[PDB]
């Protein structure tokens, strides 16, 4: 969890929109398991990919107003920014193999 970066609806424009390279944001809940169960699977992906790309994380409880400017229904939902802008999206959980799956096809 070192390598994961925590945004908040105020940090976002910086640390997403602004970003040059690749960002993985996770929308997620600590009352959502399947959220949890990938939550693994992203710090193995963290490190893995740790030269290719950022991956962060955002909470909804704490933060309930950047999710809707996507049309977000529900977590979890995966986010592939490239320099701000929205390259692909991945809803539901996954496994490791699903999660690079969705990378290896958009970097
Ligand atoms: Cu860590």
């Amino acid at each position: 969890s070192d390598k994961i970066i925590h945004l908040t609806d105020d940090s976002f424009d910086t640390d997403v929109l602004k970003a040059d390279g690749a960002i993985l944001v996770d929308f997620w809940a600590e009352w959502c398991g399947p959220c949890k169960m990938i939550a693994p699977i992203l710090d193995e992906i963290a490190d893995e990919y740790q030269g290719k790309l950022t991956v962060a994380k955002l909470n909804i409880d704490q933060n309930p107003g950047t999710a809707p400017k996507y049309g977000i229904r529900g977590i979890p939902t995966l986010l592939l920014f490239k320099n701000g802008e929205v390259a692909a999206t991945k809803v539901g959980a996954l496994s490791k193999g699903q999660l690079k799956c969705f990378l290896d096809c958009n970097l």
